[PDB]
């Protein structure tokens, strides 16, 4: 029922002719992308960690429709809480778990931010998440191991806001790429 790329290349493909057009069949492109059996024989020349923090690593910019970019998590490493700057964004497991917490937008005053969802993603598990779905942290569940993201931003966006998670206060950040095409940046 659902085309099934063999290779990452087969993924990417597909992808091209799912965002060819004006519309997004958000559950179609989900299905398809969890459809790909991570192998990482096919993207380990991306796979470029760090010890402190984790990497972006661009794989594809899909003709200017959207980025594709796996993302490496060193042991315990998270991000903040942050927002998609109105873009589509897609996050499926190549390797590892991630631990995915949705967060409710905060409004004028104070406050701490409040909690709305909490899951693991299991393998090969592709998620979905917008600005109108919420706000989110995701996290490695593991300090033993690693765990390995792909991820698609359509349209693709260089900035968002991170979140203090006690006040609901938020500042903007630039986004950066640790490498692009499996070269690592200055
Ligand atoms: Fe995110």
């Amino acid at each position: 029922e659902v085309l099934k790329p063999r290779t990452l290349a087969d993924l990417i493909r597909i992808l091209h002719q799912l965002f060819a057009g004006d519309e997004v069949n958000v559950e179609e492109v989900q299905a398809i992308m969890e459809a790909y059996e991570s192998d990482p024989t096919e993207w380990a020349m991306y796979a470029k960690f760090d010890q402190y923090r984790y990497t972006r690593n661009l794989v594809d910019q899909g003709n200017g429709k959207f980025n594709l970019m796996i993302l490496c998590w060193g042991e315990g490493h998270g991000s903040s809480i942050h927002d998609h700057t109105n873009s589509h964004c897609f996050l499926k497991m190549l390797q590892g778990n991630l631990k995915e917490t949705l967060f409710a937008w905060p409004d004028k005053k104070s406050n701490e931010m409040v909690k709305k969802s909490e899951r693991v993603l299991r393998e090969n598990q592709c998620a979905y998440i917008n600005d109108s779905v919420g706000l989110h942290r995701v996290e490695n569940i593991s300090h033993t191991e690693p765990a390995v993201s792909l991820h698609l931003y359509s349209p693709p966006f260089d900035t968002c806001h991170a979140f203090d998670q006690r006040t609901g206060h938020k500042n903007k950040v630039t986004m950066t790429f640790h490498s692009k095409f499996g070269i690592r940046t200055p």
